[PDB]
């Protein structure tokens, strides 16, 4: 043993008779963890050892890849990703043929001229019969599919792909694997959820002609990604939970689940702060890089790469002492940098990704809004960091006696607000992030003038106790909702104790209040101008 | 009312006690479930809600209450909220000596305040103290 | 998933090899592994259980068994040591009744305390039949191929039953050869094993998860000691002695479970093993102690609720060999009278820190305090005419003195040279300051409120190692004078 | 020179801004650290002398938490002052081993950061506070 290429015999009768009968009675039939790899097909690799001399490290020494147990088909179509339209179309076709019963292996000759169109028309290359034979064979190191006959091909001088030549003169049956192409014709779930994992990514404006095309019309025609996974209000406890269920890494939370589709994951540090824009159902999701000023890499890179297309992504969502949950799928509808606070406690530079939920990938889906406001985006980064600085953030404790500026230097930040405000007053067409996403140099102002205190005069007192986070027991609202054409200037804004903002919102009169908070946010608003 | 719904020719403010014994009825009835049920354990006992009602008669029950205002809601109820000391969540029982009635600036500092930890047992004495009050 | 019904049914046809027990029809099955065959088609046990099928236990270790060998009664432990003596010197594994009879005899007279040996070898000849080690076949080559096991067994018998170790106990019985230098060394775990959470503990020695005092598989007790928060160990200051918070969660403890056995351990002197982690820290296996005093005291439950609590003095010792403990533990016992020394009468829970009041109830005034001040005196006199002071007499801290001055300084530095403390308290809701003797209870100094001062951190650094501490030392107690007498007027 | 229990004027060799120096070794120490595949509980927990160093030269016997209530002068018997120096990230939670991360307190002011109500809001300001102070003695 010394056996080698006996063993090829080997796996031609461990093909020809099945791997139940191949256990009788050769014997074996013990569990393996290790496998041997040939054409797509697994082998038990003491088993074959064994037969091949009546005829691990040995089969390794004659050439055999031996290998564990490969990672799920859903998992490695979803590593499937640029560095590129050729490995998912090629994919897609394999997926379309699995699914109207055709043969597992198929020659290339065939593949050839019916993948090539599709290649032309869905992957944007300009030589379809040469756009097929690049995925024909780096799909194989994807572990996505077998070509027999590798052996007799004559590979290109500069890296792996085969010959033209080589390809048809040699015309090699390849396909898919074993046990994928077994799933795929036992369980139409998984064919259907790997086309829709491939179709956003890849194909998110479904064009028409596509499924048709390819073989999923009557799999998918309905609705694509309806057969994605998870489910919109699917709970886990964990961050680790999620990822034992759909991959990815807990690493901070923006990253691509096994599928490959993009997920962004916000965890609500205290109570009453919930990632959610107030008054709308759209988030305001901080960016990826957690020390320094961030930057367009990583998780931020992704976004922006999904915001120029118009794709969406997975959001998911754990509330205060709760647990995560995949609430909606949203939509990049504008981008913008604000100051904050990283994890060394230091102030930075920070992207505000504005996301608008949609009920699935699908674009016919959105609604109006979520369209009006992706038409006018522009991609383009909204930089706030020039209207406020991070003194100005209630999370920067200071005295703050910088010489440079008073505290009633809030004329700066009014100034900021009633400019901006101005700006936004002309907007014809305003979105709704424009009209309820909120100006941090405003808050700041209420922040400075109302010093730690309720600004109601009737208030009838308030703790000066801080919370955990060392913040004060108050919160700075609009006299004036934003919703009923409010102004997001200081004027218009005052800063309440919680007993104060409930007589304000739901108190037996809430209405004479306003118009006292109303009269006295303007006074306390002018005190400080002259 | 018991709850707050209707604006007591029958009952003195402190047949509270009524209330109070029934929410430990119905809590003792809960507290030997085998296998309870998250319905069970976290759907509130309107009973013990009414008693802290009656018990602190729109007013906040944390001695340390900086003020709060005697406004009512739209709705006509006092801007108060009764809330446990001990979470339900945390094992803690749905009766009205584990309660109590804060303001919303109190049931801040309850809840997220700074010195959250000392006010839970200021809070948890006070509570017994009023409860065991209104029985003798 | 009653599917489960054709695995068990592929295990008969094929065999154990190929196929926490599963009975089914009167066959074992192997729990985790039906339940994986089952799948093909480490929550296993709930999912076999919810289909209808009864879940047996695994057989019990010897270790356990030998463990499980519990008083409800020095019968079964005599037959027990006497067997293991034999199987460590190559006996034959079973015995005839009439040899054992008077070979064990006179063991079971001078060691059982019975009158009829004879009739004392009957009972455990029979009893322990249905303790599982009547000795059984795995057993006997168990403890002829790993004389540790045998060693362990001997020396878990030894430690319950015999602690005090008689002379002539491992011969007569056949252990001397294999217990030679110290019995106990066989023990297990070692002094200074690391475990994350309670449950890996569990998971290596048994017993349960359920609190402080409890009795590992072996069946000798343990007590854990979680600190909570930093700058806060059981260790009573000034020494290495422990101060044990008892047994009972949220109100009034009693002697029952854990404190039932503390008491039980108490009286006869025997040792335990005390478990502790620090703060943000693992726990670990790190003293044999032994109970030197226990006392009534004021202390917060679960429910946030004051509450009359048992304090376990306890003394750390080298192993459970009495001949290893030091003096100073010897004489604390039999100093001891092994009777609860009570709490109030001081000492009320405010007086002490951990409970906020306005004072609400108008009662008493903050400068009563006389009230603690004389308590303080009153139990200080009765201590310093105690002849032999133990080490717990002397470092043990009253109180009723620490809450005078509590009631004395309100939240403030007493050091008139201070040069500036925080107001912000902790997030446990205390000040950030200590009350401290000016004249050190180890230099003799009395445990009475004129005698203490509240210092800041800055202001305690001073006293304890700033240059200066000498002068200073005279100024605090100067002033602590003072402040006390300023109170009694 | 550079420990706190050498005694000494200093100097000429280095103006006590010379602090400069230490800061340098400790980031250059700190940058091989991080690049650690398999860190051991040595290198992740044993603590640098020379950021130490840097910010006693840095802090001159004196609390750096600017809203410090006040402390001693007095040294102990040792004769170092009633101070430590202590990350305002622990080294436990990520936290780097250098001066722009560590902050020199007081009893009270250390009480204050490891255990106080208002633990938090000082860690944001300590860190601040901290990286100030380190970047005023870069220019
Ligand atoms: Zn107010
Ligand atoms: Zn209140
Ligand atoms: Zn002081
Ligand atoms: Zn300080």
């Amino acid at each position: 043993e010394i056996t080698r290429a006996g063993i090829l015999q080997a796996i031609a009768e461990h093909d020809r008779i099945g791997p139940e009968a191949f256990r009788a009675t050769y014997g074996f039939h013990a569990a393996t963890s290790y496998f041997l790899e040939h054409e797509g097909r697994l082998y038990d690799s003491k088993a074959i050892a064994g037969v091949a001399h009546m005829y691990v490290a040995w089969l390794r020494r004659e050439g055999f890849t031996i290998r564990e147990a490969p990672k799920t088909f859903h998992r490695r179509v979803g590593d499937v990703r640029p560095a590129a339209l050729h490995r998912p179309v090629l994919l897609l076709w394999a997926i379309g043929q699995a699914v109207a019963r055709a043969p597992r292996l198929q020659p290339w000759s065939t593949t050839r001229d019916a993948v090539a169109p599709l290649m032309e028309k869905y992957g944007q290359v300009e030589d379809g019969v040469d756009g097929v034979r690049y995925p024909f064979w780096a799909l194989v190191r994807d572990d996505l599919w077998c070509v027999e006959q590798a052996e007799e091909l004559t590979l290109t001088s500069r890296g792996r792909r085969p010959t033209l030549e080589s390809l048809n003169a040699v015309d090699p049956s390849a396909g898919l694997r074993e046990d994928d192409y077994n799933l795929l014709r036992s369980q139409p779930e998984a064919a259907a959820s790997a086309a829709a994992g491939l179709i956003a990514r890849y194909f998110h404006l479904l064009p028409a002609g596509l499924l048709e095309d390819f073989g999923l019309h009557e799999l998918l025609a309905g609705r694509w990604p309806d057969a994605l996974r998870p489910l919109l209000g699917e709970t886990f406890k964990d961050r680790d939970a999620i990822w034992r269920a759909y991959g990815g890494q807990k690493m901070a939370g923006i990253g691509c689940l096994a599928d490959g589709i993009l997920s962004a994951f916000s965890d609500d540090k205290g109570p009453y702060a919930d990632g959610r824009i107030p008054d709308t159902t759209w988030i305001a999701y901080v960016g990826d890089g957690l020390s320094g000023d961030q930057k367009l890499t990583d998780g931020n890179e992704l976004m922006a790469e999904h915001q120029a297309v118009g794709r969406a992504l997975r959001y998911w969502h754990k509330p205060f002492q709760g647990q995560w949950s995949f609430e909606t799928w949203a939509v990049i509808v504008q981008r913008r940098l604000r100051w904050g606070l990283g994890e060394d406690k230091l102030p930075r530079r920070e992207f505000l990704w504005v996301l608008a939920p949609v009920p699935s990938p699908e674009r016919e889906t959105w609604p109006p809004e979520v369209l009006e406001a992706l038409e006018a985006d522009t991609g383009e980064l909204h930089d706030d960091t020039g209207d406020y600085r991070p003194s100005d953030l209630a999370l920067t404790p200071g005295a703050p006696d910088g010489t440079e500026s008073d505290d009633e230097a809030y004329r700066r930040l009014a100034q900021k607000a009633e400019a901006n405000a101005e700006r936004r007053g002309q907007l014809k067409k305003p979105t709704v992030a424009d009209k309820y996403v909120r100006d941090p140099s405003a808050r700041g102002a209420v922040l400075k003038r109302c010093q730690k205190r309720c600004e109601n005069p009737e208030c009838a007192g308030h703790p000066t106790e801080l919370t955990k986070a060392g913040l004060p027991i108050l919160q700075v609202d609009h006299v004036n909702d934003l919703a009923k054409g409010g102004p997001d200037v200081p004027w218009n804004m005052i800063a309440l104790c919680p007993n104060c903002h409930a007589l304000k919102t739901y108190g037996a009169n809430k209405v004479r209040l306003q118009r006292l908070l109303a009269a006295t946010a303007r006074r306390l608003h002018e005190e400080k101008l002259q």
